[PDB]
Formats: C-alpha cells, sequence, structure tokens
C-alpha cells in the first residue's frame, strides 16, 4: 500500500512541516516575515498590511538574511555577509534603513566584521560590540560612543560572552543588557587571560595550501576559567569628549571568596537591577538586588536584600539558577525553584523576605513561567495526565492560588499534548505552539477570556499529504524499576504487528536533564528507519532523566557515566523481553553525551547489543568544558571527584569492545566536543586490538550540519545499521 | 595436513629472516652484535673474543638502544633515551665509556636532549649538535668548544639539516662533515625563516588534557625554501684561539644567482673538499672542487675544476645529483651518471678536465660504486641476465674497463640474483648479502681472489620451518607494450592452477624511478593474501619506473598522476588477458605514493578494479614538498607547470569514485604526507555525495608502524579486501 518514508524524502526534507514564527511588536500586533517581504498583523482581527516590500532592497548589493525592525518602526537593522560562529555567535556586516527619509544611513555607518548589535528595549538606540569592545548609538546616523578600551581579541570580551559562557552559563552570544526604557546599558567583561586554548586543524577549502589552526580559550575541567565583572553605564550622560564613565557593581563577597560564574542579569524596574550568581562548585548561588543611587551615581547591593539558592543533592538549577520574573513595581517576584521534596515549582518572593511561597505544588515541575500580570502568572508544566512528556499552558490567579487554570489541555487532547508559547507585550493575546503527537498546531488567543481567535497552521497541507505513506506511529508508556516509573517511547513501523519480531535500535541521549520521551511529532532518520527498514527506534529516560523532580535527575550527581548507562542497558534488556522484539539484533547510537553513553553501553560487556554507533562523543570528562562539566562531576582533583573522572572514561573499556561491532565517528573541526575525544578512544582500540569502523568529516563541528556533511554521515549510518541488522 | 601463511603468522611474526649486521672497525676486523655480548671477529679465520660483555653495562638503569666506538678504539659511546623524530633524526642522551681504563665517563658529559653525535673518523675528537648549535669536544671528558651561535629552534639549523633537506635532498639528519684526518670541520647551516610552517594536533597519551600543535617549517611546492651557507672550522686551533673561526665557502656564482640547494660535500683528500650545488629548477648541478690555501686561510675553487651536470630529459640523477668517490691523491673521480643512451653508467673524470670517460657498458644500469682500490673499482649491477630487477657485485679492472668480472653472479644462480655488500676499510674483505628469490644468505669474501670464506647466515632454521607450510610462489616475468618490455611480479597461491580464475590484487607505488618487481624473497601481507585467502598479488613497473634508463623513467616528466596511472590500469587489463584472473575481482591498493596511484586509478572510470585501498596518499601536488614535487613538476605557476598540478588532484575525480569501494586510510601525525591530504580527498567525496571508507591513525606518522598500530591497519585492510572478494 503506497510508498513509505524514504531516507531521501528525510534528507532531502520532501515532507516539511509548515510554521508560523511572529514576532510581538506591541500588545495588539506582531510582524510575520513571509518569503518576499515582511507583514504586520493585528491580532485582534487578523487583518494586516506589509511593512516593506521584498525588492525594497532588491539593488542593495547584498544577501540579507536578517531584518531587525527598531522598537521605533523608524528604523531596519539589515544582516548580511553572514559568517557563523559557535552554537550562537557570528559575525556579519550591518546597514540601517531609516524608514523616515526612506534611505539607507550613510554616514556613521555600522563596523564591518562587527560581533553583536541590539536596539534599546524602547527607542532606536544601539549597542553594538566591534574588536570586542561596547559601542553605542544615540542616534543611528550619528558618531558612536566607544563606551569600552579594553577590548582585545581572546583575551578580554567587553558585551559578548567567551566560548564556555556561550555555550554554557548564558547559552546566548550577546554579555550586554538595556535597562527598561533605554537609559542604562548593563553589560559583563570575561577577562581569559590565562585560559588555557583549545588547538585543532581547520583545513578550509582544497585551494589553501597550508592548514590553519583555529585556537580558541575553552577551560577543560579543572583548568583555569575566565574571571567576569559587571558594569552599568548610564546612556543619557555621554558626551563625546569625555569617555564614559561606567559603574561596577562587584560581589557577593560569598562569591568572591572563590572562583564564580556571573549566572543572570534582570531589571527589576528602570533603577533595580538583580543579578544572580554561583560558585564555580555549582553548590552555591547569590541573587543580588541592587538600586541606583540618584545623587551618588553608584549602584548599592543591600545584604538582607540578597537571596540565597543552593542544592545538597545536586547542583542549582536545571543547568543554571532560574530567570526571576519581577512584579510591576519590582518589589517581589516570582521564580522556579525546587521543592523540599525535589520537584520544580513557582515560588513567591519578597525582595526583603528571606523566604519565599510555593505557588505551585505536586509531583510534576513547572517547565517555565512564560507571562506575568498583575492579574495572572502564565506558566508552562507537564502537570496535565501526570506524563512529563506532555506540556500544557497554565495560569494561576495571583490572589487566589486556588484558580488555577489549564489552558492548552482540551483545545485538542488528541492532537495537542505538547505546548510552547508567545505573549504579545502586555499578554492581552498569546500565540499557542502545539508539536504532537499530531502535526503542529499553531493558534492566536486573548487572555481576557481565553477565548479562541483563529488558527494560524494547522498542517492541512503535510496531513493530506502524509496520508499516502506508510508513516510508523509513536508510542509513549513506561516500565517500572523497582519502584520508581521511567518512561520510553517507541517509533513502531507501519503496521506494526505484536507477533512479528523487530530489530530494535536504541536511540540514546541521556544527559543530566533530558528527555528523549515526548509527546513531540518529529520527521527525522528514526521515521526512515521504522517506516522503510521496519525497525523499532526506542529512547529512554532513566536516572539523571529530567522534568521528574530532583531525586531522578540528581541520580548521577558526581558520577556521570553509571546510572544513566546503566539504565540504558536495563531497559533495553527488557525491551528485548517483549516479545516483538529480536534479541539478536538490538543496537545502540546516540550523539554528544549519547555518544558517550553509547560507547560506554558497547563497552559495558552486557552482551546485550549488537551495534553501535557513537557520533561526536565524549570519551574522558577532563577534556570537556569546565562549566558543564563541574556542575555535575566536581573537580578532578584527588580530594574532590578525580577517582571517578578516571573511572568513567570511554578508553578504560577498550577491551570489551572485542563483543560488538562500533562506528566511530565525530567532525575534525568541532569546538564543543573537540575531535580529541573520538581520536583517544580509536588510539584505545588499537592499542587493545580492536577492529571497529570509523569515518572523519574535515572541517565540520558539533552538528555536523553542512547540508553534504547531513545527507553523507546518515547515509554511510545507515549502511551500518541495516548491515548489522539483514 | 600443512597450515598456510597466516595473518597472524605475518603480524606476529611467526617466522622470521635471520640477518647478519656487521660492523668493520679496520680492515680485519668487524664487531658482531649478539644482543647481550658485543664480540669482534677476524674475517680471516672466524674468531671470536668478546669486545664488550654481557653485564658490563648493569646499574646503568638505562637501556643501550645503540652503541658507537671512536676509530681509535679507546673509547665507546652509549645511547639512551632515544626518541624518534623524522625518518632519520631522532633525539637521545649519551654517555662516553673509556676502554683505556674501563670507566664511565662522568666529567663534561654531553646534554640531553642532544641532537646528533659523530666521532672524527680518526682517533677520538666529537662533534655535536645541541639546540641547533654545533659543539666540539678534543678529550671525551674535556669542556667542548662551541662553534656556532646563531642556532635557533624552527629556524636556524647548524650541523643538522631542517625537515626538507633531511627526507628530500641528503636523505640523513646529519649536516656537518669531518676532514678524513680530522683537522677540520664542515658543516651547512640552515635558514627557516621565511619557511612556512606545517601545523597539526598531536593527541599524545590518553592524560594529556590539551592536545598539542606540532608546528616544523615545511616548504610546500612554489613555497619560500630554505637557504644555505657552507662553513668550514680548523678544531686544531680551538686550543689555542677561543673562538675558531668558520671560513665560509659561498657560490657558485651560478647557483647564487637564484633558488637552490647544497647537494652533496664529500671530502677528497687532507685539503681538499667537493660540494655539489642544484638549482631550485632541478635540471642544472654544478660541483666544485675547493682547496685550502695554507697562506689566505681560506678555501678556493678554481673554475677550471668547476663540472656542470645537467638533463635534457628530466631532472639531474634519480633522487638527486650522484655522489664522487675519489681515488687516493683526489686527482681524479667517479660518479655514475646517465650517458647519451639515457642509461646510468659509471664515467671517470679528472679534477680539472671538463669530460669524463665512461667505463661501463650499455642496456642496464650500475645501481650505485661500493668501493674503489688501486686496483679495481667494485659496483653493483642489474646487468646479469638483462633483469633489471636483478641486482649483482661486479669489479671492474681499472687499467683495461673490457676486464670486468662478476663477483657474485654464479654464487649461487638459483638462489640468489639480488645482492647488497659491504667491504672492510681497505676491501680487503666484504660481506655479501643476498636477498632473493631464496631465503637471505651472508657470506664473507677475501678480496685478494674473491673466494667464499665461509657462510655467516643460510637461514636453514628458517627455511626447516617454511617447508612445513604451504608457502606461496613468486613469478618474475615481463610484459612488451610499444615494442618495450615492462617487467611484473606475480605473488601466486600455493598449488596455482591456470585453469581456475584467481581474484588480484594490485599491489602498487609507481612512483618516480621505483621498482615493484624484482627477485627478493619477502614475508609481507601478500604472502599471507596468496597463502591463505588464495589471492594474487600483483605488481606493476611501468613508465616512471627506474633502473632502465632514462627513457622510461623520465616519461612522466612533469606529468605526474598521468602515464604511471594508465600502465597500471593497463597492466590488470594485460594479466587479466593470461586467463588466470577473475575479471570481477581486481582490486588495487597502495602506500604513500602507491595510495596516490591507487586513488587516481579508482577515479579514472575505466571499470577495473572492484574496490582499493589508500594508505596515506597524496591528493594534490601542492600539499606536497618542494624538492621533491618541483623535481619532478616543475613550479605551480601559471608560467611554469600550474595547470598540471591542478589537472593531477584525486579530489577533481571525486566524482567517479561513485563506482567503486574505497577505503581511505592515514595517520594524523603523519609529517611527511599530511593528513590535510586525506581529509581534503573525504572533504571531497562528500561533496558529491559518494559512500567510502575511512580510518584514521591517531599519532601515527607516514609509517604507521606503531606495534599495535601496524596490525590493526592489516587487520583492518584485510576485512575490507576479503569481503570485497567474498571469501572469507
Ligand atoms: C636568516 O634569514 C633571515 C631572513 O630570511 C635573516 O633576517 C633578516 O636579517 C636582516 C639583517 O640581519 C634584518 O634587517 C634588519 O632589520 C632591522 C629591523 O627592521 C633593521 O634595524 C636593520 O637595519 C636591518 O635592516 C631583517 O629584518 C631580517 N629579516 C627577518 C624576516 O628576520 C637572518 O639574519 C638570517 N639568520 C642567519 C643566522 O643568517
Ligand atoms: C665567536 O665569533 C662569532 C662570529 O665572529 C660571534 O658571533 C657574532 O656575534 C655578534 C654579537 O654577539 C652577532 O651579532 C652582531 O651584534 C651586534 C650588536 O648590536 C649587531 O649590531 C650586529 O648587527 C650583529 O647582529 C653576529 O651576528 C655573530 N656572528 C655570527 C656568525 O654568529 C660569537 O659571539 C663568538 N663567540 C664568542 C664566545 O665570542
Ligand atoms: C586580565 O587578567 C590579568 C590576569 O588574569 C590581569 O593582569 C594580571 O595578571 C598578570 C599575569 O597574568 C600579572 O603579572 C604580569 O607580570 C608578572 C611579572 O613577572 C608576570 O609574572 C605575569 O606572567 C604577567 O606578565 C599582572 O600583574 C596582573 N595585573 C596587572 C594590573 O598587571 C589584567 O590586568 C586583566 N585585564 C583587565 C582589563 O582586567
Ligand atoms: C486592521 O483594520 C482595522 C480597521 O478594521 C475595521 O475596523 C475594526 C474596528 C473592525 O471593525 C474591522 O472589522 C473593520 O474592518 C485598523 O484599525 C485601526 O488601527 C489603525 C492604525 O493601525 C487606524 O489608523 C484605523 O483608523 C483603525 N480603524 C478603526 C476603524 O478602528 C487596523 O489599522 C488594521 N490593521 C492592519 C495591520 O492592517
Ligand atoms: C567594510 O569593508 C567594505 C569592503 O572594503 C573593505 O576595505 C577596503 C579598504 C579593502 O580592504 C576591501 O578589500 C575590504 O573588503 C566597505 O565597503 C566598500 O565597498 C566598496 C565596493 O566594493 C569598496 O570600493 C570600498 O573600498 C569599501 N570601503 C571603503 C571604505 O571604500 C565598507 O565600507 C566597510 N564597512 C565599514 C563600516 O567601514
Ligand atoms: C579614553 O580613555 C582611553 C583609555 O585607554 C584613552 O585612549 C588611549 O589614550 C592613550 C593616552 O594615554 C593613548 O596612548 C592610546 O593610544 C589611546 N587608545 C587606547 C585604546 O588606549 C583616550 O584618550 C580617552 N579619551 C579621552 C577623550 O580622554
Ligand atoms: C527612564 O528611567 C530613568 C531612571 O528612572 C529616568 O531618569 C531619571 O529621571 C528622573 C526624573 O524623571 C531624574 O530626576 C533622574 O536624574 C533620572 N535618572 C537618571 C539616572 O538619569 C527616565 O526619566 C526614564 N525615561 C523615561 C522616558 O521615562
Ligand atoms: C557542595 O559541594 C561541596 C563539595 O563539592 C561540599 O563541600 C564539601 O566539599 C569537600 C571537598 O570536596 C567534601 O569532602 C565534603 O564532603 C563536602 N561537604 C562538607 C559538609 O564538607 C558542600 O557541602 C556542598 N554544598 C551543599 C550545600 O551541599
Ligand atoms: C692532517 O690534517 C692536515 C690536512 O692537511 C695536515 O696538514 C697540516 O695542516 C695544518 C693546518 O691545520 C698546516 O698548518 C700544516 O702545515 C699541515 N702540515 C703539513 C705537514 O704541511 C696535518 O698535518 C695532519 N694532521 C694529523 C694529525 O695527521
Ligand atoms: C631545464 O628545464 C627548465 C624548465 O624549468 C628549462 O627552463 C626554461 O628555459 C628554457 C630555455 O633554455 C626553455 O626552453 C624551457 O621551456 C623553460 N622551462 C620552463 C618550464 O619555463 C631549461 O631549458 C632546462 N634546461 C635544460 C639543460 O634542458
Ligand atoms: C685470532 O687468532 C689469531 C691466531 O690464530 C691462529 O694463527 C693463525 C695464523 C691461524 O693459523 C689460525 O687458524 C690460528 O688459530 C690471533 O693472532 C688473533 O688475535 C685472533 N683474533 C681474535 C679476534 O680472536
Ligand atoms: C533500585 O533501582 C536502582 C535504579 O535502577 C538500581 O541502581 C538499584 O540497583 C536498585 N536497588 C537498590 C537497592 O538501589
Ligand atoms: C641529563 O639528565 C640527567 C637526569 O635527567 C642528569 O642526571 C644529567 O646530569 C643530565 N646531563 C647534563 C649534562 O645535564
Ligand atoms: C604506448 O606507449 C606506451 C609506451 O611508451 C605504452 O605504455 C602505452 O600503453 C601506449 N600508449 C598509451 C596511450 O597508453
Ligand atoms: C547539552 C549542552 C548544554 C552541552 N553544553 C553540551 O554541548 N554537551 C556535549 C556533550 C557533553 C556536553
Ligand atoms: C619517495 C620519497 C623519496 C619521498 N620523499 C616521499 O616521502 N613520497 C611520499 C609520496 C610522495 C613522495
Ligand atoms: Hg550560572
Ligand atoms: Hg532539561
Ligand atoms: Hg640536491
Ligand atoms: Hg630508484
Amino acid at each position: 500500500s503506497r510508498k513509505t518514508y524514504t531516507l531521501t524524502d528525510y534528507l532531502k526534507n520532501t515532507y516539511r512541516l509548515k510554521l508560523y514564527s511572529l514576532r510581538w511588536i506591541s500588545d495588539h500586533e506582531y510582524l510575520y516575515k513571509q518569503e518576499n517581504n515582511i507583514l504586520v498583523f493585528n491580532a485582534e482581527y487578523g487583518n494586516s498590511s506589509v511593512f516593506l516590500e521584498n525588492s525594497t532592497f532588491d539593488e542593495f548589493g547584498h544577501s540579507i538574511n536578517d531584518y531587525s525592525i527598531s522598537p521605533d518602526g523608524q528604523f531596519i537593522l539589515l544582516e548580511y555577509n553572514y559568517v557563523k560562529q559557535w552554537r550562537h555567535s557570528y559575525t556579519a556586516s550591518y546597514d540601517i534603513y531609516d524608514l523616515n527619509k526612506r534611505q539607507l544611513i550613510t554616514e556613521e555607518r555600522i563596523p564591518n566584521n562587527t560581533q553583536w548589535v541590539t536596539w534599546s528595549p524602547v527607542g532606536h538606540k544601539l549597542a553594538y560590540v566591534w574588536n570586542n569592545d561596547i559601542y553605542v548609538k544615540i542616534e543611528p546616523n550619528l558618531p558612536s560612543y566607544r563606551i569600552t578600551w579594553t577590548g582585545k581579541e581572546d583575551i578580554i570580551y567587553n558585551g559578548i560572552t567567551d566560548w564556555v559562557y556561550e555555550e554554557e552559563v548564558f547559552s546566548a552570544y550577546s554579555a550586554l543588557w538595556w535597562s527598561p526604557n533605554g537609559t542604562f546599558l548593563a553589560y559583563a567583561q570575561f577577562n581569559d587571560t590565562e585560559v588555557p586554548l583549545i588547538e585543532y586543524s581547520f583545513y578550509s577549502d582544497e585551494s589553501l595550501q597550508y592548514p590553519k589552526t583555529v585556537r580558541v580559550p575553552y577551560p577543560k575541567a579543572g583548568a583555569v576559567n575566565p574571571t567576569v565583572k559587571f558594569f552599568v553605564v548610564n546612556t543619557d550622560s555621554l558626551s563625546s569628549v569625555t569617555n564614559a564613565t561606567s559603574i561596577q557593581i562587584t560581589a557577593p563577597a560569598s562569591m568572591l571568596i572563590g572562583d564564580h560564574y556571573l549566572c543572570d542579569v534582570t531589571w527589576a524596574t528602570q533603577e533595580r537591577i538583580s543579578l544572580q550568581w554561583l560558585r564555580r562548585i555549582q553548590n552555591y548561588s547569590v541573587m543580588d538586588i541592587c538600586d541606583y543611587d540618584e545623587s551618588s551615581g553608584r549602584w548599592n547591593c543591600l545584604v538582607a536584600r540578597q537571596h540565597i539558592e543552593m542544592s545538597t543533592t545536586g547542583w542549582v538549577g536545571r543547568f543554571r539558577p532560574s530567570e526571576p520574573h519581577f512584579t510591576l513595581d519590582g518589589n517581589s517576584f516570582y521564580k522556579i525553584i525546587s521543592n523540599e521534596e525535589g520537584y520544580r515549582h513557582i515560588c513567591y518572593f519578597q525582595i526583603d523576605k528571606k523566604d519565599c511561597t510555593f505557588i505551585t505544588k505536586g509531583t510534576w515541575e513547572v517547565i517555565g513561567i512564560e507571562a506575568l500580570t498583575s492579574d495572572y502568572l502564565y506558566y508552562i508544566s507537564n502537570e496535565y495526565k501526570g506524563m512529563p512528556g506532555g506540556r500544557n499552558l497554565y495560569k494561576i490567579q495571583l490572589s487566589d492560588y486556588t484558580k488555577v487554570t489549564c489552558l492548552s489541555c482540551e483545545l485538542n487532547p488528541e492532537r495537542c499534548q505538547y505546548y510552547s508559547v508567545s505573549f504579545s507585550k502586555e499578554a492581552k493575546y498569546y500565540q499557542l505552539r502545539c508539536s504532537g503527537p499530531g502535526l503542529p498546531l499553531y493558534t492566536l488567543h486573548s487572555s481576557v477570556n481565553d477565548k479562541g481567535l483563529r488558527v494560524l497552521e494547522d498542517n492541512s497541507a503535510l496531513d493530506k499529504m502524509l496520508q499516502n505513506v506508510q508513516m510508523p506511529s509513536k508510542k509513549l508508556d513506561f516500565i517500572i524499576l523497582n519502584e520508581t516509573k521511567f518512561w520510553y517511547q517507541m517509533i513502531l513501523p507501519p503496521h506494526f504487528d505484536k507477533s512479528k519480531k523487530y530489530p530494535l535500535l536504541l536511540d540514546v541521549y541521556a544527559g543530566p536533564c533530558s528527555q528523549k520521551a515526548d509527546t513531540v511529532f518529529r520527521l527525522n532518520w528514526a521515521t526512515y528507519l521504522a517506516s522503510t527498514e521496519n525497525i523499532i527506534v526506542a529512547s529512554f529516560d532513566g536516572r539523571g532523566s529530567g522534568y521528574q523532580g530532583d531525586k531522578i535527575m540528581h541520580a548521577i550527581n558526581r558520577r556521570l557515566g553509571t546510572f544513566e548507562v546503566e539504565d540504558q542497558i536495563e531497559a533495553a534488556r527488557q525491551f528485548s523481553k517483549m516479545g516483538f522484539v529480536d534479541n539478536k539484533r538490538i543496537a545502540i547510537w546516540g550523539w554528544s553525551y549519547g555518544g558517550y553513553v553509547t560507547s560506554m553501553v558497547l563497552g559495558s560487556g552486557s552482551g546485550v547489543f549488537k551495534c553501535g554507533i557513537a557520533v561526536a562523543p565524549v570519551s574522558r570528562w577532563e577534556y570537556y568544558d569546565s562549566v558543564y562539566t563541574e556542575r555535575y562531576m566536581g573537580l578532578p582533583t584527588p580530594e574532590d571527584n578525580l577517582d571517578h573522572y578516571r573511572n568513567s572514561t570511554v578508553m578504560s573499556r577498550a577491551e570489551n569492545f572485542k563483543q560488538v561491532e562500533y562506528l566511530l565517528i565525530h567532525g575534525t573541526a568541532d569546538d564543543n566536543v573537540h575531535f580529541q575525544q573520538s581520536a583517544q578512544i580509536s588510539k584505545a582500540l588499537v592499542d587493545v586490538g580492536v577492529d571497529f569502523q570509523a569515518m572523519w568529516y574535515t572541517d565540520e563541528d558539533h552538528g555536523i550540519a553542512s547540508s553534504t556533511a547531513h545527507q553523507h554521515i546518515y547515509t554511510h549510518m545507515s549502511h551500518f545499521i541495516k548491515q548489522c541488522f539483514s
């Protein structure tokens, strides 16, 4: 009947999920970057107008890949010469189009090679980084004010993060934050003077005669971390003769005793700012609440006004301490923190009360706080049906915590069990985004009465199209391991027959606070394997897994590469003894942390798996960056946790690879998990006389996402898997 | 009943070839290292006598990897802490043991990390290189004298070569030459200031947190080459001046006009040195003969004493200008040069007479000159039977070139057709080393009448073992293409049956002046593929191959990656016509230059090969070094030969790789054929969506000779080959 979902389909992306990306520009309108031009929509009625034609820039002379309109509506930042860097960062050329005079600004324009550009929240002000220094433009065409002069390549970063702050702590490239009305510009400074450098070769195009060596400050476990400083500058009080005067906010003293990190910065009001700090030992963090002193020009952070957040079972926050959400007057706030019982719920704070009040509770967790109004607190949780792989929008009455309403649960329970949301400026409206188990569904609503205004994108096209191909199904369920229940999912081949026996591929990640079992709808490699190759692709969340409380998550604290790997074995072990699983054909593969787990499992000696593929895996924790590693592993010193660091490497298990077919893959330009990791694995197998399969991808990074590489790695992996299974 | 030669046998070295390594200390004796006891032998009778006994260096705490006794026999240099570098260079620690008093010298020892050491050719003087500077010791226990101060890491090398000079010009690491007497010390100095650095990562042991970046000054095609200067210093003045001045010998003007290389330096007499030079365009070479001026204290090189050697069809010499061999008085010498017919023969030169006289025959070539006495001149050649893959020792009478005698041809014509030789200090005795087609045979002879004195090693031990195993055979014949014969080699499976069709693997190298078809007896991977997997392993020496004249060798001049490649394919066709080859199971593999040729063939689109393996191949000539590459390709510039440098890359044929199974292997620490080359090959196949097998070897260089790595690569290649042939 019909045809199946083939590898080509997946690689050639013949079945496209339609999206609806909007950007609210007020509490009543949003922008919708269509394909050619850009449109503005009226949330209330749905009518729209073109904001600016596509052709407006035909003879611009460059290809534009991003339009950033100032909150004014008077200017447009044009982004071109897009040269990607790490996960978030990138360099590019910029130009500003003045909408009033309908002309491109030609004087004092933004320097080529600019690292970052950001508009003030309200005006048309501009802060941008160039050569590691901050610059402010009060007017799009006027000269630029040098806010900082200490910028030095690979040494000092002003306004931007260094490799590790970008990937591990902020999860963003920018290191500057404007105050709500644009008066103040807060920023951080990173000194990487003593941070060791990671060096690897980049070959570039065939034409390059000599390979060049890329070197970037990257602290590995236990290495020397970059130090940081925080400053606040007044952007309404700068001359042009006198250099800008930035006031530094330091401490806390409890933090200054040893190494630490600047975790988060949030503006409570026009003159209050809160900064969360965390010790290198991500066990104890402090939040500071500083106020601007009018006739003093300094920022004071009164003690007693600070709040301490610590963990006795693990680390603070899922990956970092949570974002605080301040009330209108900035005198109180809400943030997600861990329960006494270890579950994540919303706590209510009083800037001067050392204790907060949980407004939500129960054995499920609040994913995130999405919107706050004097009226309600909007948030997402996996409380519905008690299934942690489901996400729904909720709103709790700030006057009566008893009046909690689920906004997405009942809209379409069959097709929707996983949501994300986007509120307008004042939360008058909100777009709901459903991504499973059925096809993605985008809808628009008004918060006054949770009226369902209209359907934005229903993927009706894709639906009609997919009903013509034998698509696989997905089963979410759980098993019980001595008391606790752990969820798992299984992509089942079309016309699945519980009577027949199918080979099984264990798709794993299992990093601390991860979830590979959910209700999201995906079109990926697994889809093809099941649809075309009739292979069952299963994923399992065991110890270390997230959104199920700290008892589960923190289970692997200071002990990576133990329970999560073992639970993965136990699971596959139970899957085989299920009847429809051919135990002679069970494989495993993972990418990144999942490459690590996969490699550790294959070298466990369980004998459960016939073959496995590891892509860009971690081989020994001392090779990964400090921030992420120390969080779960502590320091690699004999006084702390060195022993486990040494007992949890992949190479130590080399000898057990003798009983399995292993495929090791890794990009040569991986700036995240250095090629070093896989090179030490391959060398260890060679030392032990174990044969295996290998494949490197020159100049590819952790995502091995280049168009050609992508199709090539998935093609190679397919052969490997069906060769092992057939 | 009777087992075969297995991969494990090969990998574990079950069946070992015995050797007999000598070290002539005089004209009558030689030292033989018996692993625990090094004894001195008397060529005349066969005496023994321990020279340095079993337990003489215990309580040393350090293992000695090699020794080296001083010419006057009074001392012995103990080498330990060996740490390899490139093909010849290496670092090590040293200690000098005094024999005149069985004591171990502890005063003014030689520095650790010493890059190189050599005794004077007479007596007990020492000259070593440390931190790129030259040092000299008159007495082993006395403080040395520094002779150079310009030593600088990766920039200025004194007494030692840089990377390219070590691998492509001298084929030696050392760059200093004591005069025969030991009075003068000549050395070269290299300046690599402007030479680009090749850079790659070195991961080291697992305990290393951050990878290391090895960077070696290495000139790729057309890049900036190092510059050179030649100096000579008088070591007998060291104890009278304080800072002995190093006299420099420059020019020739015909060389100074552009980039050039110092090729060879050999002492003619007590105060006469000959220096060979070559332009970067390796078609013009010049030899200078300089004499010490006991009045000026300088060294002059009379122009009437200068010799020009230029080639019109290719480069000069096989891999470099020929080496000169002077007569006692240094007034005449012998060099190997190609005659007008294009064959390499020995011709006689008079230092002050521009034209030389050829003393050897015609259609075959002299491989090298081995010894020179007042009576005769000994040389090795492939004249016998007219087979270039054969090798024999001959001696020609100096007073009458019509009197030529083959000292090895007939010793054992059935078992020995490839010899190498090692004469004594005065050529009074000489050891013959037979390499095939039979088992290695080492014998000792006296020059008076050339009679065998005795057999030093007959491998009868190994012979006894190999008879109890189904060994494979070797067919060494030839084929004629375009009325000119090219020799081939075939390692046939036991009980070969011309009726039954056999799978075939083409073992290739095919580089400029090479020989893959010979008479040498080998115990390698091929012995396994034939003995056990019943696979015919063949080799073919087509255009570009050497020892058969410049007509054949220079065929691929400025055309690298052409005929050499097409011939290799034709040979496969020719082999198929023979009738005992399975057309649908023909594979091809090669390492180094063979990897390159192998890839080019795989990307040819001539559906003759099913699969192929390339170990550490060259992908595009602009990636290889200048000295080797330019010698055959000229400059990679639009004026010169750029067009072909680009027309001969492996990546330009990525597309065709869809019709063959490819396995690309390469070591990441390869300082010769950089990983970059295979990195660009993988990247190109990926760009065109062609699948292939791959394997990298962490921290392995061009040899991939690490004990464990070596086993791993051959195990990995074996699976690929038998899978491709559908055995197992
Ligand atoms: C090795 O070769 C390099 C060149 O490849 C030699 O270095 C060059 O030496 C000259 C003279 O010693 C330098 O010129 C001087 O520059 C200084 C500073 O600009 C100036 O004050 C002097 O008047 C003079 O012009 C030249 O800069 C330098 N080039 C480089 C790239 O370093 C070097 O001397 C050679 N070493 C040996 C031992 O032969
Ligand atoms: C033994 O003699 C050699 C050569 O005569 C000495 O080396 C020479 O030393 C000088 C100074 O150390 C080197 O540099 C010169 O320095 C001046 C100072 O400013 C500078 O203006 C000149 O341009 C020049 O660079 C000189 O290049 C160097 N020559 C050589 C061939 O190495 C050596 O120092 C003497 N050893 C002892 C222990 O006296
Ligand atoms: C960025 O961070 C640097 C250190 O992390 C600041 O600097 C300091 O560090 C250097 C060394 O890293 C100190 O010492 C220098 O001189 C001594 C003298 O021998 C050397 O031993 C040492 O290796 C250094 O060369 C400096 O003394 C120290 N402070 C100062 C003021 O020099 C650096 O100031 C900082 N930059 C910014 C903009 O914050
Ligand atoms: C969308 O159209 C809006 C006008 O639409 C009419 O009036 C509405 C109140 C409603 O009854 C609808 O059904 C009618 O067709 C228009 O609204 C207003 O906002 C603009 C400024 O943005 C203002 O200039 C205009 O006068 C207003 N109109 C009214 C009658 O209130 C709105 O501009 C438009 N939005 C877009 C993006 O096209
Ligand atoms: C950023 O650079 C571009 C391109 O010019 C660069 O700088 C030149 C000095 C030269 O080194 C080029 O190779 C560089 O690419 C500037 O755009 C102008 O583009 C025109 C058309 O190609 C060219 O003729 C001009 O030389 C370029 N610049 C100037 C000053 O003439 C662009 O102005 C630079 N951006 C900023 C804000 O300085
Ligand atoms: C703004 O402060 C910076 C501080 O560095 C000044 O810039 C430097 O000034 C010194 C003079 O002491 C110069 O030698 C440097 O070349 C300048 N550049 C840099 C990047 O350091 C600058 O002069 C100050 N501006 C004013 C108006 O005071
Ligand atoms: C943005 O907020 C700032 C800070 O609250 C406002 O600036 C202050 O304005 C008051 C009077 O309204 C002055 O007395 C202070 O001196 C200002 N503070 C500073 C540090 O300059 C500003 O008015 C707000 N902007 C708008 C448009 O309301
Ligand atoms: C946070 O973790 C640290 C250790 O990483 C705990 O402090 C002590 O650290 C030393 C050295 O590693 C250990 O020997 C102790 O067992 C740790 N605890 C104590 C009580 O000394 C620290 O206790 C942790 N913080 C919290 C709040 O649990
Ligand atoms: C061998 O070395 C030299 C090579 O000529 C011999 O010659 C002497 O060289 C020095 C210069 O270093 C001159 O001053 C002498 O005049 C040369 N000697 C004669 C006899 O002319 C040297 O004599 C020999 N040395 C040894 C140890 O044999
Ligand atoms: C050696 O080869 C070079 C090639 O580099 C020849 O040099 C150039 O000049 C010649 C004139 O004498 C031309 O005829 C060559 O074509 C030219 N070669 C190139 C590539 O530019 C040189 O002639 C040769 N020398 C001898 C003795 O044959
Ligand atoms: C070897 O023996 C020499 C003497 O050998 C004897 O005399 C000679 C003339 C022959 O007749 C021989 O057969 C006799 O055995 C010694 O002079 C010499 O030093 C010895 N050399 C060694 C290395 O032991
Ligand atoms: C309980 O389950 C955990 C998680 O799988 C497992 O590690 C353990 O062996 C079981 N028993 C005990 C006593 O922990
Ligand atoms: C070489 O090193 C050893 C120990 O590392 C030391 O004992 C010896 O003295 C050193 N030699 C010199 C000349 O410094
Ligand atoms: C004829 O020429 C050569 C010999 O010079 C021979 O090897 C080749 O096969 C023939 N020509 C071609 C185009 O191959
Ligand atoms: C998952 C993400 C937060 C993380 N920084 C990461 O890149 N991982 C790569 C494998 C080990 C850590
Ligand atoms: C063969 C040798 C003289 C040479 N240096 C070499 O390493 N080759 C490697 C393949 C291309 C050149
Ligand atoms: Hg943090
Ligand atoms: Hg998470
Ligand atoms: Hg040379
Ligand atoms: Hg040769």
